[PDB]
């Protein structure tokens, strides 16, 4: 009876965020992790406290290797295996790091950004769509792609990725009724390494409010996205910025 | 209660918006320009739901020397029945062709007046008159692949665009936010006949679905919400994938 | 026989400098002024002590009004008379000035703003399509639309809707075999009245070269886009910014 | 005094029109090819009866694996070894074919990131590590964003291909290297496709419902590497007849 949702990266910040939301929906959960076990545990602890047999979590390393593929199929099998369904599948997952052009291997760097952000959400996507109600995908995409950090390369071509993706898989996957959306960040939660003054220069660019969006607020686009006030929505991408792509240099 | 503006508002997509910010709460000042019944009908029914809630406003939003008075004029009269006006809806518009190959002029005021200017302007006096504030506008999610001999609507479109974007950023600071939906087919033209409207809806790949005027209501009631208090400057395409498909 | 081009705002600046290398190129040219007759003047004289008979001017406001029809109708009629023939229109004619939502009359400023930008472009278009080798027509638009100065809303709506009228324009005039264009600079040649200050805040911004593009700079894409080798190429907006747009705030 | 040129792809159809464009401009080319080895060396020899020792060729699967970055540099170096200077990378390569999401996906992966936008990164990073008028042109696709069903990974490489043509454009840009798009819709069309297929095509383009030739490609990417485009970067060029333009 209740849906079921699988959120990738869940542990903490956006993703958690988002599990969290969709858990007070209605949704169970597979809140997938890589690193961060302590959390992701807690997370699905805190959540059968309120729901019993609503949460379960899946460890697995999104970067591209021939066996993502099979990690992939196994988060997704993961969902069906805990709740017998997935209605709902939110690639959140995502490294972030510079990759200057002129100066980890970069066979590593390419594995890992283009992989967490853009094949293993292709992947997840086949996985989802291939084991099939109002059932969709939503992506989380950059409000700043095309307006990219400088060194950034690789991380906005995976990012770039998503967004070809979202399209290309709204427009194949609709005669399955699988809708698939995205939710295009600027700033949220910043980095947990970045200093007070770095942080403080980001808030003062955004136009409505100074400040970074929380993740709830993030959320709550996602959770429109798969809602039943959504249902004619495919293949859009909603910027949660503030403004903030709106602003010349 | 909070207060909205809806242009456009006696029938179809304006009325669908009209009733459900009337349903999630709001005071509604439904905008004709010649559905005057219509609109009186609307106010009729959402004054038995609660009373006083619902007023009419005639206005005609073609460009001309006094669209600025009646633009200000449609801002007021939510003032004046409620006391405040959260909510700017610009949704009036008209849609027919001006090939390059009704006067020029006359069709720029109607096309132009009605798509662009005439959100301006409202704009400009929601603004000066200024909690959850915001305007969402109406816009075209095939405004980059236009409808053939369509030149001044596709620029009244784009120039909706512009001024989502150029609002959105310099009323964030008033907490204004600024949004648009852009739907693809909705509710086809009545003029419309069949065979051509069933040629469009077999093109829109989620279009098992049918094309509804409260899908639309439904992302404009979104962006109006607590739910979307830091998007400005967004549009959100309601289209079914249509404007994914290639020719 | 030569072919012959109108630019509107020929007499000084962008409009200009595109004039002079359509000159070069071999083309006659109508110079469209407003106010600037002294310059225009100027200019033709100029080009027909080059070439004979190569050069006339055009006098007329674009400020949308219940005459701008017949006024644009005639700066085309002006390129046949002179010259038999009107192969290229070069839409540069431009006023600039803020709009602010927050506080000429605003129908004055909509007329202005609107007009000039985009509704004598579209009755210039209009005129010459009707009125109709290697036709096409070239608008100026501008890289920085989505990321618009503040206090310039009309300014940015009249871009936008040039836009619009690009791509409508080249849908609907491809099957007469006119191609139409634009090219979008970010900043060029800066406005006469900004202090070097100003203008050295704006030269800063830009990745390539930290300065403004040269007035030859812009035409020499208008002139790539009028010329043979870009008989394909319709609907597209060439950016001729230096990287400007791609910088985040 | 000669400028240089690599072109990814060269044997054949655009990457050929574009290596001959860019000859009969001054440059030496080197024609980079994977598989046919025939054609490129015949494409050599021609260029080199017109001017001596103007041409070499250099091959190289652009797949992705392990060992591509070493494979990029390589080609990269071909053209320092060859002309001592590299001027201009046109990254043309390309791997086309379906993907439905209902050769192993890894496989599929590889080729078709790999081609359209790992290889053009990596040779990106060669480039500009190595270094009048430097750029690079990647060819792109005006569809992009009305892709083909069922086409998701080539897609991806695509749109992937824009953000390196953007973010290259803003990381390379102080060192004078422009770097640019040109954006194809329909052009030379599959040796396979049969005409009444190669017709439906030709029939949706606006602009004279015919494809482009590669001649007509290869035009914008000689503007962009011109003198007449110095100002030009991070800006992709659409030569499509209007095709993206036209809804379905
Ligand atoms: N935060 C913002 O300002 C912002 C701006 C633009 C876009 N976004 C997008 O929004 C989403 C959430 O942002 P966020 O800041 O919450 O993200 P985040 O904290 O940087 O990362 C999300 C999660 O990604 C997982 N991850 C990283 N590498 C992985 C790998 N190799 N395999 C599997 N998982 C891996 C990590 O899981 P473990 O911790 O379990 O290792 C991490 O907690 C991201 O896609 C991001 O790109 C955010
Ligand atoms: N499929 C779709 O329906 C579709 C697709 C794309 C975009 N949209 C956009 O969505 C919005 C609503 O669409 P819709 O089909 O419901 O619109 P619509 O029925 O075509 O028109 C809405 C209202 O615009 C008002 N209007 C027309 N000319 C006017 C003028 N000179 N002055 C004042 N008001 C005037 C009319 O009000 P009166 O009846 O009172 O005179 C009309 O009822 C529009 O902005 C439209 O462009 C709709
Ligand atoms: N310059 C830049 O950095 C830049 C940046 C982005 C876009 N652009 C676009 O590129 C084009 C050229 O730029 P620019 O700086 O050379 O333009 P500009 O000097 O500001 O203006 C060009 C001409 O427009 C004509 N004009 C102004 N108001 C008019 C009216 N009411 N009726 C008829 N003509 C009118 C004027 O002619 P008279 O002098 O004869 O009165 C003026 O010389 C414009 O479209 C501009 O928007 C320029
Ligand atoms: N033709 C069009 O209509 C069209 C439309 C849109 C975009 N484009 C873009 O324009 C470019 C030129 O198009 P085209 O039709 O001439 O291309 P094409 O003939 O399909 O392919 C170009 C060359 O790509 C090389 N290539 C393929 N897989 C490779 C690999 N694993 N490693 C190294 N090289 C590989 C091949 O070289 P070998 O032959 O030596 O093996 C092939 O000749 C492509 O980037 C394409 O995506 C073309
Ligand atoms: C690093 C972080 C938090 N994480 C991911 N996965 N993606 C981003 N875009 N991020 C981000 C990076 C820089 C800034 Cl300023 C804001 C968010
Ligand atoms: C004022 C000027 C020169 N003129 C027009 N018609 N359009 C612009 N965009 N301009 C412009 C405005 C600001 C800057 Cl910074 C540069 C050029
Ligand atoms: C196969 C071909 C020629 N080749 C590449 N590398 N990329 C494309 N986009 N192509 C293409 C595919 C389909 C069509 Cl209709 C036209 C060109």
């Amino acid at each position: 009876e209740a849906p079921a949702a699988v959120v990738t990266g869940a542990a903490k910040r956006i993703g958690r965020a988002i599990a969290v939301k969709l858990h007070q929906t209605g949704y169970r959960v597979v809140i997938h992790y890589h690193n961060s076990a302590e959390a992701a545990v807690s997370l699905a602890d805190e959540l059968n406290k309120e729901r019993s047999n609503t949460a379960v979590v899946c460890q697995a390393d999104l970067t591209n290797s021939n066996v993502l593929p099979a990690s992939c199929e196994e988060i997704i099998n993961s969902c069906f295996r805990a709740f017998g369904r997935c209605d709902v599948l939110v690639n959140n997952a995502s490294a972030f790091y510079p990759t200057p052009l002129v100066q980890k291997t970069v066979e590593t760097q390419v594995a890992e950004l283009i992989g967490t952000n853009a094949i293993a959400p292709f992947l997840l996507t086949m996985s989802f769509a291939q084991r099939q109600s109002n059932l969709s995908i939503v992506n989380l995409c950059d409000a700043m792609v095309d307006q990219p950090c400088m060194a950034f390369s690789l991380y906005n071509m995976g990012k770039h990725a998503l967004v070809g993706l979202t399209q290309s898989a709204a427009l194949e996957l609709a005669p399955y009724g699988i809708r698939v959306n995205g939710v295009a960040p600027g700033v949220s939660l910043l980095p947990v390494a970045m200093g007070e003054e770095e942080k403080d220069k980001w808030r003062r660019k955004v136009p409505l409010g100074r400040r970074e969006a929380s993740a709830e607020q993030i959320a709550d686009a996602v959770i429109f996205l798969v809602s039943g006030s959504a249902q004619y929505i495919t293949g859009s991408i909603i910027k949660v910025d503030g403004g903030l792509s709106l602003v010349h240099a």
